[PDB]
Order: structure tokens, then C-alpha cells, then sequence
């Protein structure tokens, strides 16, 4: 359940729902469009509402004046950072370009979201708390019993539950469970979730219905949702 294509493919449609919140061009590849350091600046720039101005100059050396001014805003924001220096972004290094992201991820889709509800209730494990969130909203729906974040998602049922026992006015709840096809439900949940709730698809229903569910991916689509759903 920690599966690194599904994440390049997930955290490169997050990335760019981010720039599409600030209109900014989109990349097409997670492992080539961020050596320069710039787009990475670009997204720490949306995400932390300051001006963070780039270095001028095509070489090796301005690219990495860039992902050090990244790395450098990182720390202050107090980020948990993998083990990084800024030539493993530079030089296109998979696994810690995934992992600065997933930090970055982490950092603000999941922890930011969920910080002031994590206050009240004096908490500090955040899955441990989204869990509980999502089991207590769906337990009055029989078909489903969330006890992870990767198979108890993968027949569709508890991503139109937790929709809809925040917003029981978007469908009815036994069209979902007369859907037999997980794949359909999937799609629904997301195409409500795009449409009526302004989340990207960061998902796609393989993503999901699948024998081993990327548990970071689910963990950013169902963190995104707790950001839009509305719990008064």
C-alpha cells in the first residue's frame, strides 16, 4: 500500500490543482518540471500567500539557489522534511521529488486543514482523528466500516457516505447502493466532489478499486474533502 506510480500520477494532479487555484501553468511531468526549482517556488508561493522571486539564469547554480530558497521557506514553516539537499531536486531524483511533495502535502492539505479542529479537540495523531471523523459520520450507513485509509475505500460505498452524511440534499443513498459497480460509484462520488464541491479528481477509480490502494493518495483526496464538507 505505498505505491509510487499512482503517487507521482496523484501528487502531480494535486500540484496542479494548486495552480489552477492561482491560474498558473501546469507541469506534465513530476520528475523533469520541477529540477529548475521555479514551479516548486511557484507552489510554495500559492500555498504560502508570500512573493517568493526566482534567480535569473539557466545553469545548475540558479536552479539551485531556487530549491534552497524552497527548502529554506520549508523549514520555516516549521515543514517535516525528508532527509533533502537541494541537488536530489535538481539532479530529478524519484524518490525524494515524491517525497518532498508528499511532505508538502502532508504539510498543508493534511495537517494545515485539520489544525484548528486538532486543537480544540487536543489531539496530535491526524489519522488517528480523520479516522474517527469519517466513522462517526458514516455510522449510521450499514454498507459501510472504515477501518483504513486504503481497502475500506475501494468498493465505493464510504466515499458517498462520508459525501453524504455531510450534504444529504446532493442524492439519494440507495442509488449509490444500487450501483453494483464500484467503478460507478467511484466516478460519482468524484464527479460530485468536482462539480458540487470544487475538489479536483485526484483520483482515478483504479486508484481506488484496486488490490493494493495508495494510502497516502486516499489520505490527501479524503483530507481535501474534510476541507470542503461542511461540519457545523
Amino acid at each position: 500500500y505505498e505505491r509510487e506510480d499512482v503517487q507521482k500520477k496523484t501528487f502531480t494532479k494535486w500540484v496542479n490543482a494548486q495552480f489552477s487555484k492561482f491560474g498558473k501553468q501546469h507541469i506534465e511531468n513530476l520528475f523533469s518540471d520541477l529540477q529548475d526549482g521555479r514551479r516548486l517556488l511557484d507552489l510554495l508561493e500559492g500555498l504560502t500567500g508570500q512573493k517568493l522571486p526566482k534567480e535569473k539564469g539557466s545553469t545548475r547554480v540558479h536552479a539551485l539557489n531556487n530549491v534552497n530558497k524552497a527548502l529554506r521557506v520549508l523549514q520555516n514553516n516549521n515543514v517535516d522534511l525528508v532527509n533533502i539537499g537541494s541537488t536530489d531536486i535538481v539532479d530529478g531524483n524519484h524518490k525524494l521529488t515524491l517525497g518532498l511533495i508528499w511532505n508538502i502535502i502532508l504539510h498543508w492539505q493534511v495537517k494545515n486543514v485539520m489544525k484548528n479542529i486538532m486543537a480544540g479537540l487536543q489531539q496530535t495523531n491526524s489519522e488517528k482523528i480523520l479516522l474517527s471523523w469519517v466513522r462517526q459520520s458514516t455510522r449510521n450507513y450499514p454498507q459501510v466500516n472504515v477501518i483504513n485509509f486504503t481497502t475500506s475505500w475501494s468498493d465505493g460505498l464510504a466515499l458517498n457516505a462520508l459525501i453524504h452524511s455531510h450534504r444529504p440534499d446532493l442524492f439519494d443513498w440507495n442509488s449509490v447502493v444500487s450501483q453494483q459497480s464500484a467503478t460507478q460509484r467511484l466516478e460519482h462520488a468524484f464527479n460530485i466532489a468536482r462539480y458540487q464541491l470544487g475538489i479536483e479528481k485526484l483520483l482515478d477509480p483504479e486508484d481506488v478499486d484496486t488490490t493494493y490502494p495508495d494510502k497516502k493518495s486516499i489520505l490527501m483526496y479524503i483530507t481535501s474533502l474534510f476541507q470542503v464538507l461542511p461540519q457545523q
